[PDB]
C-alpha cells in the first residue's frame, strides 16, 4: 500500500484533503461544553404541601408517591427527602446509559396515576418531575441598584420580560427562575376578623365565589332558533385584577346595614409568592436566573447569545435593573480551550525546532507540520462522527496523544532520509526500501496501541465515560495517524526531500554510548537485575502513591457554608451572613468580585438557620500571586471565619466536575428493616456513629447528613370538647392551618398573567405559642370560640428532615478513609462495624460507593486480556511464543520516572496521570517494537547475527528515539507543568508523561537491546 | 412507548372516573401475560398466620420486588393488612348511628394536618426561635382507631 | 373561553415550557373564544416523533399543575400530529329513515 | 431478570422474623438453565467424539 | 414592532433555496477531488471540470 501509494502521490493528497475538509466540518459542527454526560441520569420527583412537617409530608405524600414508583425499567435505587418546610424530594437514579428522556416519562406516567391519592392540596401546588442534572451552564442575576425594588419586585419583572425572554434562546435547555414572580397576599388578623364573628375559612369561601369565572354560552352558535340574524359570546364573572379590586370584597352583612370588606378583616397587598430565601447580592436585593445547557448545544455560542438577549431589554430595564453575572462557565471554558489548541500549535513549532537542529532541510520538517494538522486537525471528524463533543476530556484526550502521533511523522520521515543518507537511491526509490522496513511495526504497534487503550472505555459508570472520552479520542487520533503514516507522509517526503553548527557533534557521541551497550553482552547479569530492582521500586511506589479523580482547580468562583443552630432565624441568619459578605468585600476585593448570598437554603437542609455564599472572584489577571487564588483564599477565610460564636460558617471549592461524585470516601444509609421507629433508628445510628470514631485507625469524619430532632410545638384538639361546643374540626383545624400555614386560595390575573392568591395571617398574630390565644372559630350557636377552649398545647421533638432509601427510613452518613488507608478498606470496616447493630437494621451504599462496589476495580482484569492481546497481537507481527516478550518487559521503564513524580512533585493518581501513564507505555513499547524489528529485521535480510544485530539495531535507530522523546518533553512541558489557568489537569497531563518520558528514553537506549539479546539467545538450549 | 400512549389517552378519561376508583388506583402496565415464577413465604415456628405471612410479604418485600427492572406485574397472593371496621347493624341502631356517622368520624379523627410554624415564613421586628407546630397525627393502633368519639 | 383570559390562562404556560427540546424547529398556537387551544410543535426534518412526542409530553407536566383545575378536568392531548386529511370517507342514509 | 429477583430477596432475608421462609413452589427459570447448557454438553461431549 | 416569518410549504421552499449554493459548491468540489484520485493528475480533472 505504501508502496503503491508513493507513485501515486497524487492522490494521497485527496485522500488528505477530505480528512481535512471533513475534520474542519466537524470542527465547525461540534458541541462545546465543558465536561459531558457523566451522572447515572437522574429523575427528582418533588413536591409542596404548605407548612407541613417531615411526618406529615412523609406519610402523607412521600410514601404514597414510594407506594407507586414500580413497573418502571432501569432503576438503581430511589433516594427521598421529607422536611419540616413542606417539601418533598425523591430522586430515581438510573443505570449507566438508561435513555433519561425515556425514564422520565415512566417515572413521571407512574406518578399520574398517584395523584388522586395525595391530599387536595399537594394536587394544587402540584407536584413534578425534572431531569436532575446539577451542571448549570450560568446563573445571571437581576440586581436594583437605588434602593426602589425588592426580592419580590425584581423577581416579577424577571419572570415577566426576560424569562421567556431567554427561555425561547438559542441553546438553552432549561430556565430556572431565582425568585418568587407577585403574588395576592391577604394577611388576615385574628382580631380585625373575631370581631366581626368570622374566621378564615369565611376569608376562604369568598376569595373563591368573587374571584372565580363561570360560563354561559353564545346567542345562537348552539342549535338557534330558525333563521337568525346574531351570534356573539356572553361574558359573565371575570377574575379580580388589582390589590384594591381584592379589598373590596363581601365578607359578610350583619343587622345593621353594614357588611364587612376583605380589606377590613386583614391586609390586602400584593407581594411575593414564598418568603423563606433571601436572595441577596452584594449587599443588595438580587433575583437572578440559572440556565442549563440543551443538549447539543454550545457552552459558547449561547453563552454569547445570553449576553445578546440580554441586551435590547437593559432599555426596558427601569430605575436600574443592572444584570450582573455571579456565575458563568464561558470564562472557564475559552481560555482553557484556547489553551490546549495552543499546545498543539505549539508542540508542532517544537517539531519544527528539532528536525531542522537535526536534519539540516526545511523540506523535511515542513512534512510533519503538513502532517500533524491532517491526523489531528481531522481525528475531530471521527469525534463528532460519534457524537463525541469538545470538551475538556476530549481535548486534552489529544494533548495526552500529541506525542504518540509526532512520533508517527519524524519516526517515518526519519528512517526514509537516513536509508537514503546511509548510502542508497534517490528520493522516490528510498521512501519505497526505507516504507518496507517500518511498513510492518506500524501494523504492528497500530493494534498493539488499539489494546493498552480500548480497553478503558469498559470501565465502570461514572468514571467509566470519565475515562471512555480519553481512550477514543486517542485509539481515534492513534488510529488516523497509523493511516496518514502509510497514505499521505510516505508519499510525500518521498517527493518533497532533499542548522549546520552541529551535526557531527551527534557522530560523535552515537559510538560514546553504544560502548557499553557493546559490552555487558558477554554475560548480562547486573542489567538482568537492577531491572528486576526497578520493578520493585515501581511496585513499591504504585502502591504508595494515593489515588485520587480530576483534581479541584481554581474556576471563577467558590462557597461558603453558614449553618446557625438548632431553632435559629433567617434573620439570626443575615446577620451571619452579612459578617461574609463583609469579609470578602472589604478586606478581599484584589480577588473578590461579588458575594450571591442566598439564605433559607444550605446542603444539609432547607432551613430558616441555613444559608451558603457564592462568591465569586475577580478576573484571573487580577489574581497574580498563587495566594491570590482559590485554595488560599478559602484557607483565609475558613479560619478568618472561625470566629463568629453558633454558626459553621466553612468555606470550599467547587470539585472537579459540579454534577459528579467527590472526595474519595463513601456514602452510607443505614436503612430500618422492621417497623423500628425513628428514635429507634437514630440510637442504631448513634452506636455506630460512635463505635466509628473508636477507630481513627480508618474513619476522619464519620456522620449524620441529616439533621438532628429539634423541639417542636403540638397542639392536641381535645375531641369530646369540640363536640360539645359547636365547634367543628374542619373549621378548627382549617384556621390553625391557615393562620400560620398559609394557604393558596386560587388564582387571578394581573398585568395578562396567571398569578397565585395566598391567604394568611399577619406575622404580628403568629409568632409565639403565646399568640395563640388570638385565634378564635364560629360554632353551632355562630359564637366566637378560643382554642383555650378546645386544644391543649405541650413540647416535643420531632426531626425535622426524616430520610429513605428505597422506600424505607433511611438515615445517610457520610465519612472518609482517615489519612492513610484504601477507600475500599474504610467501607470494609464500615460493613463489619455495622454488623454489631440491633436486630432489624439494614445498611447499603450509594452514590460513590454504589459505583466502587458493582464495578470492583476491572484494571487488573482488564488489563490482563489487554496484555494478552498485545503478546498475541506482537507475536504474531513476527514469528514467535518468544520474540514479543522483549517488547513487553519496556513497560515498567515508562511506569517509573511517571511514578517519580510521586518524589520531585506532590501530586496523585488522576485519572489523568492515569491515561499519561498510558501513553507513555505507547512509546515505550513502540521503541521496543521498532528496535527488536531492526534486529530481526537485519539479522534475515542482510542476513547479519548474535550481538552484531541488536548493536545494528539501536545503531541506526537511536536517532528518532530522540528527536522525538526531545520534542516532547519540550511541548509537553511548557505551562503544561508550571501554571496558574484552570491548571489541575495541565499538571496532572504533564508531569505524568514528561518526567517517565525521561526513564522511558533516557533509560531505555541502554535497556531494549538488552531486552533482544537475553530473549532470543534463552530459546536456544542443548 | 405504546405504553406511554395506552397512559396519555387513559389520562384523559381520568377526570371521568368514580373518585371511588380513582382512590383504588388505576394501573397500566407491560407485561407478559403468563407468570415467570412464583415466590413463595412460609412460616415453619408455626409463630404466624396466612393472615400474617401475606401482609408482612406486601408491607416487606412486594413493595421492592415490584421496582425492580424486568418485573411488569407482581401479584399478592393475599392481602396486606388495613384498619379494619366490622360495622354492627344493631349496635349502630341503638345509638342512632348509620355507617356514614362512624365513615365522618374516621374521617375527621384519623388525619395528619399541616399547622405551620412558630418561626413564621416571613417574619417580624426580629425574632429569634422558630418550629413547626404540630396538630392531629394519624391514629396508628386498633386501640386508637377504637377510642374513637362518635 | 373569554378568548384573551384563554390564551395567558393556559397558553402563555404550556408555551413557557416548551423551552428547549431537541430538534425543535417551530411552535405556532392559538387560543379560541370557546376555550380552545393548539400548542403545535414542529420539529426537525427528519427527527424522531415518538421521542418528541415523549419531551412535549415531559414539559407539559410541569406546566400542567399551573393551569385552572377545569382546564384539567378536561384533557391537555399531547400527540403527534399531521395537517391534512388523507381522506374523508362519508355515510348518507337512501330513503330518509335517517335524518342528519 | 430472575438473577435479580433472587438478589433483592436474599437483601432482605437477615431481617424478617421468627420462622419465615422463603420457598420456590413454581419457576421457569431452572429448566430454561439445564436446558441450554446440558443442549451445550452435547457441543464438548460430541467434539470430544470427533 | 411588527416582524415577519415563513412557515409550512414556505420554510420548506425557502430553506431549499439558501442551501443550493452550498449544494453546488461543496459538490463540485467533490467532483474535482474523485478526479485527481483516479486520472492521476492535479490538473487534467481541472480540464474535465471545464
Ligand atoms: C398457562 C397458565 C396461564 O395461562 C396463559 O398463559 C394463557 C395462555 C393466556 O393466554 C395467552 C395466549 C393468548 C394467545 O391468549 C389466548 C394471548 O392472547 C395471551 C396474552 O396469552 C391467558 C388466556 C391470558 O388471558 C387472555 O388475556 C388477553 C389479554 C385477552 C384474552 N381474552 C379475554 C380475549 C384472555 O384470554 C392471561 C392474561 O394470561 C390470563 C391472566 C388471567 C393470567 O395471568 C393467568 C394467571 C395466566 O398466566 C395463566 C392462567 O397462569
Amino acid at each position: 500500500m505504501p508502496n503503491f501509494f508513493i507513485d501515486r502521490p497524487i492522490f494521497a493528497w485527496v485522500i488528505a484533503i477530505i480528512i481535512m475538509l471533513a475534520g474542519g466540518l466537524a470542527i465547525l459542527k461540534l458541541p462545546v461544553a465543558q465536561y459531558p454526560t457523566i451522572a447515572p441520569p437522574a429523575v427528582t420527583i418533588s413536591a409542596s404541601y404548605p407548612g407541613a412537617d417531615a411526618k406529615t409530608v412523609q406519610d402523607t405524600v412521600t410514601q404514597v408517591i414510594e407506594q407507586n414508583m414500580n413497573g418502571i425499567d432501569n432503576l438503581m435505587y430511589m433516594s427521598s427527602n421529607s422536611d419540616s418546610t413542606g417539601t418533598v424530594q425523591i430522586t430515581l437514579t438510573f443505570e449507566s446509559g438508561t435513555d433519561a428522556d425515556i425514564a422520565q416519562v415512566q417515572v413521571q406516567n407512574k406518578l399520574q396515576l398517584a395523584m388522586p391519592l395525595l391530599p387536595q392540596e399537594v394536587q394544587q401546588q402540584g407536584v413534578s418531575v425534572e431531569k436532575s442534572s446539577s451542571s448549570f451552564l450560568m446563573v445571571v442575576g437581576v440586581i436594583n441598584t437605588d434602593g426602589t425594588m425588592t426580592q419580590e419586585d425584581i423577581s416579577d419583572y424577571v419572570a415577566a420580560n426576560m424569562k421567556d425572554a431567554i427561555s425561547r434562546t438559542s441553546g438553552v435547555g432549561d430556565v430556572q427562575l431565582f425568585g418568587s414572580q407577585y403574588a395576592m397576599r391577604i394577611w388576615m388578623n385574628p382580631n380585625e376578623l373575631n370581631k366581626f364573628q368570622l374566621t378564615p375559612v369565611d376569608v376562604i369561601t369568598a376569595i373563591k365565589a368573587q374571584n372565580a369565572q363561570v360560563a354561559a354560552g353564545q346567542l345562537g352558535g348552539t342549535p338557534p332558533v330558525k333563521g337568525q340574524q346574531l351570534n356573539a359570546s356572553i361574558i359573565a364573572q371575570t377574575r379580580l385584577t388589582s390589590t384594591e379590586e381584592f379589598g373590596k370584597i363581601l365578607l359578610k352583612v350583619n343587622q345593621d346595614g353594614s357588611r364587612v370588606l376583605l380589606r377590613d378583616v386583614a391586609k390586602i397587598e400584593l407581594g411575593g409568592e414564598n418568603y423563606d430565601i433571601i436572595a441577596e447580592f452584594n449587599g443588595q436585593p438580587a433575583s437572578g436566573l440559572g440556565i442549563k445547557l440543551a443538549t447539543g448545544a454550545n457552552a459558547l455560542d449561547t453563552a454569547a447569545a445570553i449576553r445578546a438577549e440580554l441586551a435590547k431589554m437593559e432599555p426596558f430595564f427601569p430605575s436600574g435593573l443592572k444584570i450582573v453575572y455571579p456565575y458563568d462557565t464561558t470564562p472557564f471554558v475559552k481560555i482553557s480551550i484556547h489553551e490546549v489548541v495552543k499546545t498543539l500549535v505549539e508542540a508542532i513549532i517544537l517539531v519544527f525546532l528539532v528536525m531542522y537542529l537535526f536534519l539540516q532541510n526545511f523540506r523535511a520538517t515542513l512534512i510533519p507540520t503538513i502532517a500533524v494538522p491532517v491526523v489531528l486537525l481531522g481525528t475531530f471528524a471521527v469525534l463528532a462522527a460519534f457524537g463525541f463533543s469538545i470538551n475538556t476530556l476530549t481535548m486534552f484526550g489529544m494533548v495526552l496523544a500529541i506525542g504518540l502521533l509526532v512520533d508517527d511523522a519524524i519516526v517515518v520521515v526519519e528512517n526514509v532520509e537516513r536509508v537514503m543518507a546511509e548510502e542508497g537511491l534517490p528520493p522516490k526509490e528510498a521512501t519505497r526500501k526505507s516504507m518496507g522496513q517500518i511498513q510492518g511495526a506500524l501494523v504492528g504497534i497500530a493494534m498493539v496501541l488499539s489494546a493498552v487503550f480500548v480497553p478503558m472505555a469498559f470501565f465502570g459508570g461514572s468514571t467509566g465515560a470519565i475515562y471512555r472520552q480519553f481512550s477514543i479520542t486517542i485509539v481515534s487520533a492513534m488510529a488516523l495517524s497509523v493511516l496518514v503514516a502509510l497514505i499521505l507522509t510516505p508519499a510525500l517526503c518521498a517527493t518533497m526531500l532533499k542548522f549546520g553548527w552541529f551535526n557531527r557533534m551527534f557522530e560523535k557521541s552515537t559510538h560514546h554510548y553504544t560502548d557499553s551497550v557493546g559490552g555487558i553482552l558477554r554475560s548480562t547479569g547486573r542489567y538482568l537485575v537492577l531491572y528486576l530492582i526497578i520493578v520493585v521500586g515501581m511496585a513499591y511506589l504504585f502502591v504508595r502513591l494515593p489515588s485520587s479523580f480530576l483534581p479541584d482547580e481554581d474556576q471563577g468562583v467558590f462557597m461558603t457554608m453558614v449553618q446557625l443552630p438548632a431553632g435559629a432565624t433567617q434573620e439570626r441568619t443575615q446577620k451571619v451572613l452579612n459578617e461574609v459578605t463583609h469579609y470578602y468585600l472589604t478586606k478581599e476585593k484584589n480577588n473578590v468580585e461579588s458575594v450571591f448570598a442566598v439564605n433559607g437554603f444550605g446542603f444539609a437542609g432547607r432551613g430558616q438557620n441555613t444559608g451558603i455564599a457564592f462568591v465569586s472572584l475577580k478576573d484571573w489577571a487580577d489574581r497574580p500571586g498563587e495566594e491570590n487564588k482559590v485554595e488560599a483564599i478559602t484557607m483565609r477565610a475558613t479560619r478568618a471565619f472561625s470566629q463568629i460564636k453558633d454558626a459553621m460558617v466553612f468555606a470550599f471549592n467547587l470539585p472537579a466536575i459540579v454534577e459528579l461524585g467527590t472526595a474519595t470516601g463513601f456514602d452510607f444509609e443505614l436503612i430500618d428493616q422492621a417497623g423500628l421507629g425513628h428514635e429507634k433508628l437514630t440510637q442504631a445510628r448513634n452506636q455506630l456513629l460512635a463505635e466509628a470514631a473508636k477507630h481513627p485507625d480508618m474513619l476522619t469524619s464519620v456522620r449524620p447528613n441529616g439533621l438532628e430532632d429539634t423541639p417542636q410545638f403540638k397542639i392536641d384538639i381535645d375531641q369530646e370538647k369540640a363536640q360539645a361546643l359547636g365547634v367543628s374540626i374542619n373549621d378548627i383545624n382549617t384556621t390553625l392551618g391557615a393562620a400560620w400555614g398559609g394557604s393558596y386560595v386560587n388564582d387571578f390575573i394581573d398585568r395578562g398573567r396567571v398569578k397565585k392568591v395566598y391567604v394568611m395571617s399577619e406575622a404580628k398574630y403568629r409568632m409565639l405559642p403565646d399568640d395563640i390565644g388570638d385565634w378564635y372559630v364560629r360554632a353551632a350557636d355562630g359564637q366566637m370560640v378560643p382554642f383555650s377552649a378546645f386544644s391543649s398545647s405541650r413540647w416535643e421533638y420531632g426531626s425535622p428532615r426524616l430520610e429513605r432509601y428505597n422506600g424505607l427510613p433511611s438515615m445517610e452518613i457520610l465519612g472518609q478513609a482517615a489519612p492513610g488507608k484504601s477507600t475500599g478498606e474504610a467501607m470494609e470496616l464500615m460493613e463489619q462495624l455495622a454488623s454489631k447493630l440491633p436486630t432489624g437494621v439494614g445498611y447499603d451504599w450509594t452514590g460513590m460507593s454504589y459505583q466502587e462496589r458493582l464495578s470492583g476495580n476491572q484494571a487488573p482484569s482488564l488489563y490482563a486480556i489487554s496484555l494478552i492481546v498485545v503478546f498475541l497481537c506482537l507475536a504474531a507481527l513476527y514469528e514467535s511464543w518468544s520474540i514479543p516478550f522483549s517488547v513487553m518487559l519496556v513497560v515498567p521503564l515508562g511506569v517509573i520516572g511517571a511514578l517519580l513524580a510521586a518524589t520531585f512533585r506532590g501530586l496523585t493518581n488522576d485519572v489523568y496521570f492515569q491515561v499519561g501513564l498510558l501513553t507513555t507505555i505507547g512509546l515505550s513499547a513502540k521503541n521496543a517494537i521498532l528496535i527488536v524489528e531492526f534486529a530481526k529485521d537485519l539479522m534475515d535480510k542482510e542476513g547479519k547475527g548474535l550481538i552484531e544485530a541488536t548493536l545494528d539495531a539501536v545503531r541506526m535507530r537511536l536517532r528518532p528515539i530522540l528527536m522525538t522523546s526531545l520534542a516532547f518533553i519540550l511541548g509537553v512541558m511548557p505551562l503544561v507543568i508550571s501554571t496558574g489557568a484552570g491548571s489541575g489537569a495541565q499538571n496532572a497531563v504533564g508531569t505524568g508523561v514528561m518526567g517517565g518520558m525521561v526513564t522511558a528514553t533516557v533509560l531505555a537506549i541502554f535497556f531494549v537491546p538488552v531486552f533482544f539479546v537475553v530473549v532470543r539467545r534463552r530459546f536456544s538450549r542443548k
